[PDB]
């Protein structure tokens, strides 16, 4: 078969049909009317998807018996002038079979590793001291002219793909460059089944651990991200019910091999493996501080228009990109309702583009950071992006109005830039100044808006205060004798200010302290 | 059972579960219930908390006997190109257990003493001739395929966490990114108990020396900030015993003994003024130069509404970020009331963000120095940052009113940026221009404001003049006749200008000058 590779069947059976496909079955047919074989394979990917696991395995499944593994910068560090000589001493042991042939999956491989250390010169003369180019075109020309080997396979990999030389990406040199992305929901029940297979115990981990329960809520992070989930829990199982009393002067195995329980894994994804991507815990709980109380009908009227528009994103093909805009008065709770819509949306990739992780950045350094978030939402099938607090990305201020034009015209594009075809993106935006964006025609950019009001009547003010539950029934009555019939207009976040400044007074005085602060 | 590390019972037992739960305990169930061992630990921190203590101690409680201790920029040494000769001879002796001794000991450690000067990988390779892009992935690919079980355990530590390359912190290479901060109240009677253990007259120093009483008032500053307390207290007790002007060594101990008193510790609390985290009157008395006299209820209404709002920060968990804005006319003693609210609050961390230390800074350097102050607040349990004199940080001037947009957008974010979970902050703002900060939408951002007024009546002027104690009782009688009838309006700082400008006249003309300058 192969050693365990999870969720890469549309790639490993795709470098079947470019490299593996020849060289075993058609040497009686290519000898009739064939052509040259493949030359080399490139491997895209964010770190953690399983690039290197292929070259450990395709260096062994090929039965080649000479895996000439090189590191990336392993060549460069010789004396100045003689740097380029190592790679031509690397092909030369293969190059003696210029005169021969063979059978059973042809047997010379060269494996680079993060190849964009050597293979720089994307077209911008990247580097100096005259070596950053000469080790490129030494390597450009050992696999084209003159012809050789017809039996090597330069399996390269990298993390930064589009910086390799474009003359080294043509099919004469590296035939197949291939996107190895993170596995989907179907791919993560493949890979959990692999790293919990040599585990036997009672039965293959335990009796209680459902890997399908660990498939769906471990919902986006990649391969070695997921290997660390198993490896941490069985390490917590090395401190649980057999070794929970190690007490650094250790015991031996006295309590005899506790199975890795279900409480191990959901403590390990609780603490401390962040998915580093970051999905299903980006700490959106910093934005939803005091929960989501349904203080009125205009809360339910907002978040149902979440799912009546989230399901527009999940089940369409006419509109691959839906961009909504939450608006309303300040302190009204828009960032929470942008997160609570996005968290209850159950998309894989939920990234809150909040400007607090961008403080002090210039007009360029925000656009280079917003580019990184929207490219991380282009690498997913289903993704949501909260572009939070529009008037702080645009560094806006109403004195003679100044703002960033450079961020604006790199945000008016990204509300109308389609993803790769077949991929869905939900953009949620929060703003407190609607009629500023009415000038800049960003209301024209969003698909539709959702007005988030303040608390409207005195019934909602009590209903916001019943659910928080801070005041006594007699103490609620005095406020009920004031605002019932009056006209209050104040946000929910500002209501959390006025409740909490009120409690720090005397216990008989916590009522009209709130009623003094409510007047403004 | 273990050599001294103070107050890191959680963090040191959390690398028990990572690089200490496997690899030693069962030690044959690991190969039965298959599992790779972890490849290293990452140590965050503010400077001086026991990051390098957790290399030297962890290199001696492993019984590993060969810590390959490298330094931070140690590797980079040779000519350009030649740098990676060190970071592949670094793993080379541990590579040589890829032998017939494949498993089974196992000689591990490599200590990156300051990793952030090696690993950046900024993704756009903005660096000439290969500075920080080929020492990174030579390192990224000598700890991956092809690999053994394997031998190594790479411990890297840094003052600056996030500037490390995000490709390297995957669960393959460096699993745990462990937070080593400043210790709490109970962690410090661990570390005072460690360094004063060998300190002895018999086993301890004296009787009046109690570390548990010095645990609670040396409250904020970290471990290396606290060993300097112990070392400079016995240093004070040297010169208490010996005499030192010349090379004189003459004792041959004069009391025939030596012990360190409690008065020798708190002599070195006038030095070591809780550096970089905390104050014990740490020379912010240059903002209160002439005291805070209470000339009426409009001072007591100011410094109690501060200390009520301090109770909101300390007790509450609904609103973990509380902000205030002391406002009023110029020369009204606003800065001095802000430091007095902070000094009467007994917070650990009281840093004053002030424009007087920022003279001549450009618009970028005002944001990053303001960002450095709040990031020190975010590394404490409690904190209170006095953002003083808003319209000088914003470098405001109202002729076609020009200001720094970038400072205002690095200030409207930080007044709402929440500290991490369980930590508090109290931002106190002073400004002279209520209306201009309304025009910038900043009075929106603060929770509440306190109008600090001028003295408005003749009675408050006479009461302010008694408490200073400048004039004479018959001379104040001349003042008491004149300042009544008409109502005056002047600040408290401007009042201190006029009194000193009036004392320097002739003594027969001090009073008839002070009543002349006060006409405007
Ligand atoms: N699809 C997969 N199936 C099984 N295991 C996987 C898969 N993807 C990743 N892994 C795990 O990831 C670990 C190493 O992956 P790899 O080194 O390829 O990450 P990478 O970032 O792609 O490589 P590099 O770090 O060299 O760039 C292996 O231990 C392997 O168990
Ligand atoms: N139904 C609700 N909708 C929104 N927020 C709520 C609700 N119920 C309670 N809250 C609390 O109110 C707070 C709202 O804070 P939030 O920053 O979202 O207000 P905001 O209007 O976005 O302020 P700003 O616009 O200045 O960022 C959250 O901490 C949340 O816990
Ligand atoms: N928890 C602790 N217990 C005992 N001593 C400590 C503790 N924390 C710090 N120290 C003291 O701090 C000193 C070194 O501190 P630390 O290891 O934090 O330096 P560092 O910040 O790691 O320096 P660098 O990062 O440059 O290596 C030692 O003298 C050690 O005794
Ligand atoms: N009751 C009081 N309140 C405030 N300040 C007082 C009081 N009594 C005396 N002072 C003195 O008044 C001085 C005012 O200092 P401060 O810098 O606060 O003035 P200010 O109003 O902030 O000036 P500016 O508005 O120009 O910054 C302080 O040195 C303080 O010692």
């Amino acid at each position: 078969e192969k050693m365990g590779i999870g969720g890469l069947d549309k790639e490993f059976s795709d470098i079947f049909r470019r490299a593996f496909a020849s060289r075993v079955f058609p040497p009686e047919i290519v000898e009739q009317m064939g052509c040259k074989h493949v030359k080399g394979i490139l491997l895209y990917g964010p770190p953690g998807c399983g690039k290197t696991l292929l070259a450990r395995q395709i260096g062994k499944m090929l039965n080649a018996r000479e895996p000439k593994v090189v590191n990336g910068p392993e060549i460069l560090n010789k004396y100045v002038g003689e740097s380029e000589a190592n790679i031509r001493k690397l092909f030369a042991d293969a190059e003696e079979e210029q005169r021969r042939l063979g059978a059973n999956s042809g047997l010379h491989i060269i494996i680079f590793d993060e190849i964009d250390a050597i293979c720089k010169q994307r077209g911008s003369m990247a580097g100096s001291t005259g070596v950053h180019d000469t080790v490129v075109n030494q390597l450009l020309s050992k696999i084209d002219g003159v012809e050789q080997l017809n039996n090597i396979l330069v399996i390269g990999m990298t993390n930064r793909p589009d910086l390799i030389d474009e003359a080294l990406l043509r099919p004469g040199r590296l035939e197949v460059k291939m996107e190895i992305g993170l596995p989907d929901e179907k791919g993560r029940l493949q890979i959990l089944h692999i790293h919990t297979a040599r585990m036997r115990g009672h039965q293959l981990l335990s009796a209680d651990v459902d890997i399908k329960e660990l498939a769906v809520e471990t919902k986006n992070f990649s391969g070695a991200e997921l290997e660390g989930l198993v490896r941490a829990a069985q390490s917590t199982a090395m401190n649980r019910h057999i070794k929970a009393s190690t007490k650094v002067e250790v015991d031996m195995e006295k309590a005899e091999s506790l199975q890795v329980t279900r409480g191990d894994f959901l403590a390990s994804l609780e603490n401390d493996i962040k998915p580093a991507f970051g999905t299903n815990q980006e700490d959106y709980a910093s934005y939803i501080m005091n929960g989501i109380i349904k203080w009125g009908d205009p809360v339910t009227r907002v978040l149902d228009d979440g799912e009546l528009l989230v399901q527009q994103t999940k089940n369409s093909d006419r509109t691959p990109l839906v961009s909504v805009l939450l608006e309303g008065p300040p302190h009204s709770g828009k960032t929470a309702l942008a997160a609570k819509i996005a968290e209850e949306s159950n998309f894989p990739f939920i990234k809150i583009c909040s400007p607090d992780k961008m403080i002090g950045f210039s007009e360029t350094a925000k656009c280079q950071a917003m580019k990184k978030i929207f490219d991380d939402a282009y690498k997913s099938q289903l993704s949501c992006v909260v572009v939070d607090d529009i008037e702080r990305l645009l560094d806006y201020v109403p004195i003679g109005p100044r703002f960033s034009n450079l961020v604006l015209q790199a945000l008016l594009v990204l509300l109308k830039k389609a993803p790769p075809q077949g991929r869905k993106l939900l953009i949620i935006g929060t703003t407190s100044r609607k009629d500023v964006l009415q000038e800049m025609e960003m209301l024209n950019a969003f698909s539709t808006t959702i007005h988030v009001p303040n608390i409207a009547t005195g019934e909602q003010l009590l209903e916001a205060l019943e659910l928080l539950g801070n005041f006594k029934d007699k103490e609620r009555t005095t406020i009920a004798q004031q605002v019932k019939g009056k006209k209050v207009w104040i946000g929910i976040k500002k209501l959390l200010m006025l409740i909490e400044m009120s409690l720090q007074m005397d216990p008989e005085y916590r009522v009209r302290k709130f009623l003094a602060l409510l007047r403004e």
